[PDB]
């Protein structure tokens, strides 16, 4: 056990006209990738292992520069990234192929 | 410290055309609901409490599968979520009501 | 110092129509600012140093109600936020200047 599971999913939502409970809002698009859960938080010298399934329809990047982790899964596969979360701080979860804004990136915390 | 504080919030944005300090953007139209705070950690083991007062102009939901959490609040409406959090991890924090993307997923994670 | 290092990144992406892998994604349009990381755990009675650089355009919000942070950190320039997590929650790390759905907020989670 000890593994993390984060499930990247992509979401492409076009809401013209929302009328709802009384409630109207217009105009709503937004396409985004998700990493579900965004954070992880870890204790300083923990081995990390988090298994990424990739749900969104192409491939997907998750990176963490401060552990020199960058992989790309492939659409719909899973992919198991693991190291060894060696120094403190909060350090951006991010795909490296995407805008950040559209892919949103979550964060690893190792806290002491 | 005797519990968390969640605020469910709807924005509302349509910024066709910006220039702030000389720097234009156009055509920006967001609308989302945010968790705010949308990251909850806590210790293995511990009762926890969310107090979600949610000020979206509609039903909201806050859900937590690994422990079994799926609220929905009425607009307007304070409720408070109690559950333990006996298993260590990452847990998606999302409304089982709406798209994804629209109103934001967090995490709920549960250190050692 | 081993500090915090926060990185406040404009996103200004606009895509019409792109085919990767097969997939076609149209009109998509978001203009975002992230703080990279969002979220910053730290233990109840530490004292927290967060280094926000800010490489957004414009003057950039980062703050804290909880703790009494709130700064403006100037376009291109990287300041340094000194404050004591005395109290164990979960707070909201926003952006007090631009709307909370384009400047995305963070947390700042202090566990006890
Ligand atoms: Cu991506
Ligand atoms: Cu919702
Ligand atoms: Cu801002």
């Amino acid at each position: 056990e000890h593994n993390f599971n984060v499930v990247i999913n992509a979401y492409d939502t076009t809401i013209p006209e929302l009328n709802v409970e009384g409630v109207t809002v217009k105009n709503i698009r937004a396409f985004n990738v998700l990493n579900e859960p965004e954070t992880l938080v870890v204790k300083k010298g923990d081995a990390v292992k988090v298994v990424v399934e990739n749900k969104s329809p192409i491939s997907e990047g998750f990176s963490i520069d401060a552990f020199g982790v960058q992989e790309v899964i492939k659409a719909g596969e899973t992919k198991t990234i693991s190291f060894t979360a060696d120094k403190a701080g909060a350090f951006t979860i991010w795909c490296q192929l995407h805008p950040k804004n559209i892919h949103l990136p979550g964060t690893l915390n190792v806290v002491e």
